[PDB]
RNA sequence: GCUUGAGUCUCGUAGAGGGGGGUAGAAUUCCAGGUGUAGCGGUGAAAUGCGUAGAGAUCUGGAGGAAUACCGGUGGCGAAG
């Protein structure tokens, strides 16, 4: 085991789903939970609820470690990305600083096509 | 014959105009390794499909190809494309 301050929760939040995981500032995973793990199927899981409920599943599952002081970064568009920082907030986690980041390509690679519905 | 049309010379200016050779950084994919463990992905709603031979997430290194966020315009160049 080990008691951890300053470390670093990773929040991916796509249009259908949110994943929340756990590292060690190097990027060790340690703990994670989801919204589909969390007892959801289909298009409930892309409720902000459904994130919420995932943020606290995360939270409860890692507490065996001594984490003090989070820091949490943001990636993605999807729906839900405030309401996992409100949940750890509520955890008890103590937050130092928050940080958005999302890869943009510089005009890379071509996208799939235009849909018609 | 003439200098008003047309052309030559001297000095400057702006420009994604054209051909050849280098080089840069962001991103998708693949491969190796660490953390880690059971879901991911998708949709109107699903299913097909992917993961315990270790996926998805996250961090380190390597390979290859193509296009050049922002500036950027209500802009410019070209006989047209
Ligand atoms: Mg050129
Ligand atoms: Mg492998
Ligand atoms: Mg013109």
């Amino acid at each position: 085991r080990k008691q951890v301050s300053d470390g670093v929760a990773h929040i991916h939040a796509s249009f259908n789903n949110t994943i929340v995981t756990i590292t060690d500032r190097q990027g060790n995973a340690l703990g994670w939970a989801t919204a589909g793990g969390s007892g959801f199927r289909g298009s409930r899981k892309s409720t902000p609820f459904a994130a919420q409920v995932a943020a606290e599943r995360c939270a409860d599952a890692v507490k065996e470690y001594g984490i003090k002081n989070l820091e949490v970064m943001v990636k993605g568009p999807g729906p839900g990305r405030e309401s996992t920082i409100r949940a750890l907030n509520a955890a008890g986690f103590r937050i130092t600083n928050i940080t958005d980041v999302t890869p943009i390509p510089h005009n890379g690679c071509r996208p799939p096509k235009k849909r018609r519905v």
